[PDB]
């Protein structure tokens, strides 16, 4: 019931590689993130320890781990749908109703995380996995960390993530709040789903495309493909000052967020 055959190598992280793992008698398929700590006892010890806390429907479940000398094995909910990256066609994005549905589920997980005091720190379509019913699942807590413990917030100073999805305060300020950095990356994800392209390489004044966004030139490419209603949400999310930036409770009160677009399940 636990003799796990490694059926087919499924993907490849920078740290190691994932394999599909189907059981003998039950056939319960799981994902097995495999990382050689030599090829450490801390960077992956924090990923497991955060994972042990996490239990949400929009967060890749963590089943267990095993030590195995040098290599560590992370046993995680299998998402047969793959990445949300592959449901975004270049230069178009995806149907607006699918975007809104994925965004509702992205906010649900991110709220949950922020409630248990942790921040993902690297939200992007590659780390957002769909299951078999296409439900979204926040993946990879390798860069995640505690920003709140015993009801006291601590600020972040470690710079990390992916440059196009990273918030501007991450580059300028010495220290910053965690939650608005996640909101920013979620707003970049919305842009990708609706436009099929990333707006810029990084939110730095040395980047022309970021300065054009700050000048409200929404006649240029990423933003011209979008639509007033969702674009107005992105206007409230992609605000340079993280204090002025919209918070998740207020994203839930947004017009487009609560605009009805998508039907129910076909014959279910
Ligand atoms: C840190 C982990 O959560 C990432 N791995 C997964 N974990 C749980 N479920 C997963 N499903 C996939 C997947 C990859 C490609 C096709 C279908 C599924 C994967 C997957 C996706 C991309 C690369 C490697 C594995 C996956």
């Amino acid at each position: 019931v636990e003799d796990w055959d490694l059926v087919q190598t499924l993907g490849e992280g920078a740290y190691g590689e994932v394999q599909l793992a189907v059981n003998r008698v039950t056939e319960e398929a799981v994902a097995v993130k495999i990382v050689d700590m030599k090829r450490c006892p801390e960077n992956i010890k924090k990923e497991i320890c955060i994972n042990k806390m996490l239990n949400h429907e929009n967060v890749v479940k963590f089943y267990g781990h095993r030590r195995e000398g040098n290599i560590q094995y992370l046993f995680l909910e299998y998402c047969s749908g793959g990445e949300l990256f592959d449901r975004i066609e270049p230069d178009i994005g995806m149907p607006e109703p699918d975007a809104q549905r994925f965004f509702h589920q992205l906010m649900a997980g991110v709220v949950y995380l922020h409630g248990i005091g942790i921040t993902h720190r690297d939200i992007k379509p590659e780390n957002l996995l769909l299951d078999e019913r296409d439900n979204l699942k926040i993946s990879d807590f390798g860069l995640a960390t505690v920003f709140r413990y015993n009801n006291r917030e601590r600020l972040l100073n470690k710079m990390c993530g992916t440059l196009p999805y990273v918030a501007p305060e991450l580059l300028k300020r010495r220290e910053f709040h965690a939650e608005p950095v996640d909101v920013w990356s979620c707003g970049i994800v919305l842009t990708a789903m609706l436009a099929g392209e990333l707006p810029w390489d990084q939110p730095s004044d040395s980047c022309q495309e970021y300065s054009d966004w700050k000048e409200k030139k929404t006649y240029l490419n990423p933003w011209k493909k979008i639509d007033s209603a969702p674009l107005a949400l992105l206007h409230k999310i992609l605000v340079e000052n993280p204090s002025a930036r919209i918070t998740i409770p207020d994203i839930k009160k947004d017009r487009w967020y609560n605009k009805p677009l998508k039907k129910g399940a076909k014959r279910p």
